[PDB]
């Protein structure tokens, strides 16, 4: 079928789980355009592997993230957040002179300190997210950063794939919740 | 950006249906979907009618469901996924069907008078115009944007050449985050 | 030419069936991108249409000369000459009376010379448009258009015409298009030749 | 107006006649997606333009890539080639075991050794004009690679990227003579 092609026109090079990640974000997708676009650290998928294995909290930058996350094996020891509706994010928002999506991400963090960060959504959460864990020296914390946006989302992204975050991303233009939603899913197949 | 997003539109789209539009082009934030964005003479009408008098959003997945926020839309509509009731999971076992075409059956069984949201799943709008056309629902407009390949582009293909009024996005492309903005879309004109 | 002709073939709706299965599996493994298969359209008449000129030999008439160089398929060459008039020295004075561009004015030149022909298009909306114009003017409807200009608005606008008239074609819906993807087309036929 | 929605897809950074190049390129490919996509070394522009200002053999690997070339400044000063159909070509692919696009490259580059490489089309050739440089060490020469493909496409110039040559590529799958003829004639307004 379709699904089965595109596993064949997927980098060689990536072997075995990946693999498997990245025919699940080409599916959420519909665009096999992303396939030779996907970039990761070469410790993502390990430091991702024992978030997830060990349970911890997954932050998300969205509602449509956190709705996207239903692999029954992932929510058996996981627990998808999202804190833009934090009485304490909007708070923080105004005053900081930050967007809601970051300020989510800082509360978020700060209430769990044992977490993934999935974003899909906006650039400044993805940008929050890395300052955090830097300022912190929290680098056991994996991101899934897929922002949407062209040149400021391009932007944030460029910055990810330079840190010493373990992370995966995308390059382009390309992004977004479904995409976001499906790389967390795809890690039920090894819990 | 936002001004980049209209010059790539048709200047021949105009009336309500442009503001739908840049809006799911910004959504998908690609130009490329721009003009293989498709909808029936009468979908504006169908959709504003029944967002209007208030209805049942039906829709596929809960993404969908968690990405329709505006507030004029919430106040007279009630936004509902039955992907996951327990009902869906046995009705998509003993008929041989998807869990989210069963969760579309069992929620236009339940709400009669709705509007279909699919942004997931080929099956689940097949399902939703299985419905409407063994049923003769013609009231009921699709916004039909599953992202897929073959099963995507085809069931999106029998959308645009059905009687059901509808909106749509050729090709692979689809998704969330585009359905759930051209819900969101109307509660302008609300 | 390699798993990839089964990856493509995946990617192409069962429903094309015959010989312009054949095409289509060319002309998106031409454009090197999964993303056109479903965007190509195409009218019932146009394989017979195309047939009938390549088989009985005819003139192809390109509106570039990417177009033109790369069609190389030896079947289709050994009946049919291919052409452009983008330099014609006709087509700058003729394009600054009438108020056209050069290449909509090679086109129409290019066929006044020759009216037993096959239209190419892997560029210019305003050929696309001008072959259209003199088609359903004179009447030529024996004449098949390979519509794949490329661009953004005035690109998607022009192919919408297209697959909306009465002439029969092969289209590439949206902003994708291109010489590569045209021209594969054309070679396409060979096979059948 | 296009123009206007084509620069704004562009990062800032971009600046300098080489900004004027990629509008160019997006505009043949019809495709903003690439924008954020396209990659090029910091010593391209000038290695390109000095090149084509002098005067010297642009080595094709196709006859499309040959054909759209049209730019009357650069065709004034400089000679385009492709030797896909030259007699060598076949005879040293055999002996060699390489493609006909690859050989024709070779061929090429050793009847014109001051040359500029422009692959529009097979990613064997973008690999055999790579190799011819590296083992040679003519670094002065600069490659336009933007082969087309699925799989070795997007691996070949992945390679570029990361090479000491001097070049502008476009990231994943996605090339085509149209793009890589639309950069060799965008250098035309400057020479």
């Amino acid at each position: 079928r379709s699904l089965a092609a595109i596993d064949s026109m997927i980098d060689p090079d990536i072997s075995g789980p990946m693999r498997h990640i990245v025919v699940k974000a080409i599916h959420a997708a519909g665009d096999f355009a992303i396939a030779p676009l996907i970039r990761y650290s070469d410790g993502f998928f390990k430091s991702m592997l024992a978030k997830l294995k060990e349970g911890c909290t997954i932050i998300c930058d969205s509602e449509m993230v956190r709705a996207g996350i239903y692999s029954r094996p992932v929510l058996e020891r996981n627990r998808v957040v999202c804190y833009l509706n934090d009485v304490r994010s909007k708070e923080m928002a105004d005053v900081n002179g930050i967007t809601r999506s970051a300020a989510g991400i800082r509360i978020a963090m700060q209430d769990h300190r044992n977490s993934v960060i999935v974003i899909g959504n906006a650039p400044t959460a993805l940008l929050e997210a890395m300052r955090m864990i830097e300022e912190n020296g929290w680098y056991d914390i994996p991101i899934v950063g897929i922002p949407v946006g062209f040149i400021n989302a391009s932007k944030a992204k460029e910055g990810l794939v330079s840190s010493h975050i373990e992370y995966i991303s995308v390059e382009g233009h390309r992004g977004g919740s479904p995409i976001a939603a499906s790389i967390v899913n795809g890690f039920g197949r090894f819990l």
